[PDB]
């Protein structure tokens, strides 16, 4: 039993009353789906390669929609707290459970990401990925910021939170701000 969030009656994995999410890490160098780089380029701002930023699964990214540019949840922040769980063979238990806040700056589309991001409804609709989570957070790791957490695809509980001031200021230069 490596996954510590138990599926509820509707199949949604939860932990101590809180919804769980799966996580992965990614690198791709793109500006991303929230326009966090200079307009018209595919060049991210350095902070969007360096900071705690995420590409959530598509249906959360766009609050039930399929838009992959300026999704409704661009610029939102989520606090992710490890449970100690992970998907067997696809992660491991992290050294600590310190929570980390990530800002949504990109999208993990269903297309090409079935296992983790193939979720056919937004959180609250009891649709889950292949591992039983209502949402997935793909974590930017360009500069090893996820390695520095020693997170190997940890299971987490997730919540939306106000963004820290530095991340809020960063987001103000993304093209999707006030879209
Ligand atoms: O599709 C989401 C995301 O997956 C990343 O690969 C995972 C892989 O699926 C998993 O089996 C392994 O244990 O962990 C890696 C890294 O988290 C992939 O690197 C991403 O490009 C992709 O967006
Ligand atoms: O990079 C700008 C470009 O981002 C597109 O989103 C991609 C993103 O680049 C990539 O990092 C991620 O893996 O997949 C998403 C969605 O496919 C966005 O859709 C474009 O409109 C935008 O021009």
């Amino acid at each position: 039993r490596a996954q510590l969030c138990q599926p509820d009656a509707h199949g949604v994995r939860r932990f101590n009353g809180r919804p769980c999410a799966s996580t992965t890490r990614y690198v791709d160098g793109h500006k991303g789906a929230c326009g966090c780089g200079q307009k018209g380029s595919d060049t991210p701002f350095p902070w969007n390669l360096q900071k705690h930023v995420t590409a959530p699964s598509e249906r959360y990214f766009d609050d039930g929609g399929s838009n992959l540019w300026c999704g409704k949840n661009c610029g939102k922040c989520v606090r992710l707290t490890p449970t100690g769980g992970f998907v067997p063979g696809k992660g491991g238990a992290p050294p600590n459970h310190n929570p980390v806040v990530f800002m949504v700056t990109n999208a993990c589309p269903i297309n090409g990401n079935e296992e983790w991001c193939g979720i056919s409804g937004k959180p609250g609709t009891n649709h889950v990925n292949s591992h039983g989570y209502e949402v997935h957070f793909d974590l930017q790791d360009q500069v090893g910021q996820v390695e520095a957490l020693h997170w190997d695809n940890p299971e987490v509980t997730w919540e939306e939170v106000p963004c820290p001031g530095d991340l809020q200021a960063n987001y103000q230069q993304c093209e999707c701000h006030n879209s």
